């Protein structure tokens, strides 16, 4: 009713929609893995009467469980994607994407790691953003690689025309009290990569961890505390 969804509001299978700005919209859909239930986060940027799409619902029927919601509560097409790393919750539901005819976009290093792993590959590579610090224009956003943190290849995504910061997995949500899933993380690296972003995107007014709820730029410096203290 207006609230951001959390992980016992969404059942497996189910994706909603939250209104985050003028045209900008995140996704959330739960899924179940290694015998636990998990929220995970996406984001929706208005291309004018066409679809941006930031990471999938993580999974196939997730994915075109969004696919439908979208219809039901947008009615505009989906026309890209983007995947922000190579992990399910990011690429797990590509298939679906594909034959729905989105065009499917990562970087190289998602694509290979993403290919090494057995996950659902992206079909196009997005040139530009192999070294730490670089940033590219995708339609309505800019890609971000702020280097290794929760994962080597993960990217981060800018609205402009909102201040939007999409931080995906690298950016944790303020209840975090532990670095999330770390098992491909560099937690040494992790900090200097979230300055590099608190530096890039100092006009920031709306983050969106890659799971749980969106605040403000305290995230930035929240996720950099937890990673820290968990090494330590
Ligand atoms: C899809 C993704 N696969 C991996 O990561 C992965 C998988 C395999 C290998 C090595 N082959 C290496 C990495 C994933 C799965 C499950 C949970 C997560 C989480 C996550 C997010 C938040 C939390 C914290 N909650 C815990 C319970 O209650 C309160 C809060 N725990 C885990 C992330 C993420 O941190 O991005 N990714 C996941
Ligand atoms: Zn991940
Ligand atoms: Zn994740």
């Amino acid at each position: 009713s207006g609230e951001y969804p959390t992980v016992n509001e969404i059942p497996v299978g189910e994706v909603r929609l939250y209104q985050i700005a003028d045209g900008v919209w995140s996704h959330i859909a739960t899924q179940s893995f290694d015998g636990a239930v998990y929220p995970s986060n996406g984001l929706i940027v208005r291309d004018g009467d066409e679809l941006l799409l930031i990471d999938t619902a993580w999974g196939a029927k997730n994915t075109a469980a969004l696919l439908a919601e979208i219809e039901k509560q947008i009615g505009l097409p989906v026309t890209r994607a983007v995947s922000t790393h190579f992990h399910d919750d990011r690429v797990g539901g590509v298939d679906v994407l594909r034959a729905a005819g989105v065009a499917t976009y990562a970087s190289p290093s998602t694509r290979r790691l993403a290919e090494a792993e057995g996950n659902e590959i992206p079909t196009h590579s997005l040139e530009g953003l192999s070294s730490s610090g670089d940033a590219v224009r995708f339609g309505p956003v800019e890609l971000f690689y702020p280097g290794a943190a929760h994962s080597t290849d993960n990217l981060v995504v800018y609205v402009p025309s909102a201040n939007v910061l999409y931080g995906g997995c690298a950016v944790h949500e303020l209840s975090s009290t532990s670095a999330g899933n770390v098992a491909d993380a560099d937690l040494a690296e992790w900090p200097t990569s979230v300055e590099r972003i608190q530096k890039h995107y100092p006009e920031a007014e709306v983050v969106i961890p890659g799971h749980g709820l969106p605040g403000g730029l305290d995230l930035l410096q929240h996720t950099a505390n937890v990673v820290k203290a968990h090494k330590n």
